[PDB]
């Protein structure tokens, strides 16, 4: 999959740093076409952000992070969406924050019982990231893959 | 044990998801009659709740939850009974914590907790201890 070094809000989640990766080393033409390509490392691209919400009692605009108390159990984050809200893996979470903060720095947050009033949704793809950081193997230890 | 998806009160302790309710696997008719049924996941309700206790020295009604600190280990929770009040575990305490209701429990002194008398008439058996440990049948394809 690709990455680019420019894009800092992905780099850093996910535990890299631009001078490493702009420092990685060759790979032979013979194994670039063996590995199947799968999908890039990109920002999450929600649609029609910033728009007013469907639905009665939305917390925020159309792309806002909305997370719940911890008093009340393990934090579980969601998106929300024109219809709805979807949930969100603990590390795309933390991209979505830091791409999408224009300034802002932490979600909204909602209780229980307000929370479950608004409608499930599920509406886009988001399996390509990881659940926890990258296990990145030091090249100068392992020259063979 | 039947449970719901749209009852974030008992999800958000349990530690469930409703994507994770609404999506799961199908199941043989066959096995559904094998295992023996437990009672609904759900809040457990109280009956005649903020009504007058039938023993002296009650924190107060029924459906108040009282708790009382300790020199170690956890704090005790309970819940008042119309005869008297019953001890419950954290995570069961934490289901009632949510409905808004009141922000936190009755605190009270451990030497009148202790004096009061206990009694066990509400059914605890389908809650757990800890967030389920669920396992993802993409790995685990058979039960």
């Amino acid at each position: 999959s690709r990455i680019e070094p420019t894009n800092r809000a992905v780099l850093l989640p996910l535990g890299l740093t631009p001078e490493q990766v702009s420092q990685a080393r060759p790979m032979s033409r013979a194994l670039f076409d063996a590995l199947p390509v799968g999908p890039e490392l990109l920002v999450p691209e929600v649609p029609n952000a910033g728009g007013p919400a469907t639905f009665p009692g939305a917390p925020g605009p159309i792309g806002t992070v909305i997370v719940t108390p911890q008093i009340s159990g393990p934090q579980q984050y969601s998106l929300v969406l024109g219809d709805g809200v979807q949930t969100l893996p603990p590390l795309v979470a933390q991209i979505l924050q830091n791409a999408g903060s224009a300034g802002n720095t932490k979600p909204l947050t909602v209780e229980p019982s307000t929370l479950a009033k608004m409608p499930v949704v599920n509406r886009l793809d988001l399996s390509a990231y990881p659940d926890n950081p990258l296990e990145v193997v030091d090249i100068r230890e392992h020259p063979s893959t």
